[PDB]
């Protein structure tokens, strides 16, 4: 499941672009999510009354949200694989406090594609698509195996 230096290389790469506007890419990815599998938004009490993408976009708390997943994630995609503690206490909120079902993980994954593809398709070629994806796939992987681990079987 591992990558190669040269395709975490093409992941760092493209999550660089990502850094210039962490936020605004974190919301776009939310909204990517909450829009296309409306049960992962149920699980926000606080964005209930958002529907449309205008509304989810006019919500400066769902950009803390979007800063707060990709803050995250780009620390455990930096570490490249060795990411044992940044991984730790993801899994245990997500799995034991927050309950998040491991196949969101998926669509949240497949949203942060979709948005890199939004916003960056000179620079997101098909070398860098293929990583990014391996590189998510490693993440979901690790963190399904603690999800277990922990006793989470959603
Ligand atoms: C890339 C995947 C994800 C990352 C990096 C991520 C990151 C985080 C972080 C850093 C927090 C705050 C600290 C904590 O409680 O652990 C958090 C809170 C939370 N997350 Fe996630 N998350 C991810 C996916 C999801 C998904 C798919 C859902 C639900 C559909 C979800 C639901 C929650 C909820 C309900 C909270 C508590 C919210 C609050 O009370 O403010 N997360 N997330």
């Amino acid at each position: 499941m591992g990558l190669s230096d040269g395709e975490w290389q093409l992941v760092l790469n493209i999550w660089g672009k990502v850094e210039a506007d962490v936020a605004g890419h974190g919301q776009d990815v939310l909204i990517r999510l909450f829009k296309g599998h409306p049960e992962t938004l149920e699980k926000f009490d606080k964005f209930k009354h958002l529907k449309t993408e205008a509304e989810m976009k006019a919500s400066e708390d769902l950009k803390k949200h979007g800063n707060t997943v990709l803050t995250a994630l780009g620390g455990i995609l930096k570490k490249k694989g060795h990411h044992e503690a940044e991984l730790k206490p993801l899994a245990q909120s997500h799995a034991t406090k927050h309950k998040i079902p491991i196949k969101y993980l998926e669509f949240i994954s497949d949203a942060i594609i979709h948005v890199l593809h939004s916003r960056h398709p000179g620079d997101f070629g098909a070398d860098a698509q293929g990583a990014m994806n391996k590189a998510l796939e490693l993440f979901r992987k690790d963190i399904a195996a603690k999800y277990k681990e922990l006793g989470f079987q959603g």
